[PDB]
């Protein structure tokens, strides 16, 4: 009830727990580091500025700023003007989804996609609202 | 399957987003980076010595380094490393705002519906945890 809310943030912290683990290798391959991979997912939904990224994550803007242009200088994203990703940067988000994936289905074999459809109706209401809020101060 | 992942990638992007935004003017109230607060929140549940206050987050050694002591002076800490009074007293804060917007959020919904919720995500946390262990 307000149970929930610690759950969600256990929920969170146990994925950011096991995304690291499971990223770890390919980020080292590409030279990323864990912040930097999460900037990559963050675009990987469009394309952001340097602020929005800071504004939307809440870390010091320096940060953000030392991040931003490693990954261009490692060509990971490019720009409009804004920051969207690279090719390189997307072979890299495609090389995460596929291995997201492949852990993702273990754990989800068992399912009723039946169950899992309202469950995530319920959800892109929750995240519906959660926007709405965001967007004003 | 995959759009089930991004999903839930952009549903959790999203509240990270909003809680940052939400405590941020109380963050710096009480002159901490968001960084440090989940230092605090983490114990909100425990207590930990820096190899586990690092075995969840999984970041540098100098970021958990140079965080942990600040609080302690900030006077939120204690070493081990626990809550201190006015650090124990910032998550009640904090609990109010998180508590207050989710349930005037989540206010018309069907307890069934949410109960339903919880219990998909326990299965599914219930599965990482365990995968996460298996390393
Ligand atoms: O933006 C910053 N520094 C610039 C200028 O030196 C950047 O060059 C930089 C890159 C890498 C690191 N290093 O700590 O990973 C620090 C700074 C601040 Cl974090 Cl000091
Ligand atoms: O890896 C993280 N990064 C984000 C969360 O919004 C970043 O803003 C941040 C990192 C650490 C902490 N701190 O509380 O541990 C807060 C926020 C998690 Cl806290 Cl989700």
């Amino acid at each position: 009830i307000e149970d929930h809310i610690s759950f969600l943030e256990k929920f969170i912290n146990d994925v950011n727990t096991l995304t690291a683990k499971l990223l770890k290798d390919l980020q080292t391959e590409y030279g990323i580091s864990a912040e930097q991979s999460h900037v990559l997912n963050m675009l990987s939904i469009e394309a952001l500025t340097v602020g929005q990224i800071t504004e939307k994550q809440g870390v010091n803007k320096a940060a953000v700023s030392r991040r931003v242009k490693k990954l261009l200088n490692a060509e990971l994203v490019k720009l409009e003007k804004i920051i969207k990703l690279s090719n390189k940067g997307k072979k890299y988000i495609k090389e995460r989804k596929a291995i997201m994936s492949h852990i993702a289905s273990d754990m989800t074999s068992d399912f009723d996609s039946k169950e899992i459809e309202k469950v995530r109706q319920v959800l892109e209401i929750i995240d519906y609202r959660i926007q709405s809020y965001t967007s004003k101060l």
